[PDB]
């Protein structure tokens, strides 16, 4: 009579990371963007695409 | 005329072993056991399971 089961309870810390990157836009691209957002009979399809 | 068959009869002792292990139980487990042995409308199913 010397034996007895034993259990272990380990717990962990989660830590923490992130993400980030650079992505720049030209103003003329935004201008052609604005018309294409309301795509209609106007707005040159070739330049928009 | 000198040849003759010969036989050998070996017999074995079977020896003897056994097994034993420890397994403890808490009184609260037995108490919740008692209600589950008579499982009815009472006796919390979640705690019993």
């Amino acid at each position: 009579p010397v034996d007895q089961p034993v259990h272990n309870y380990m717990v962990k810390r989660i830590h923490k990371r992130s993400l980030s990157a650079a992505f720049a836009i030209a103003s003329e691209a935004l201008s052609l963007l604005s018309n294409t957002y309301v795509a209609a009979t106007e707005i040159d399809s070739s330049l928009r695409i």
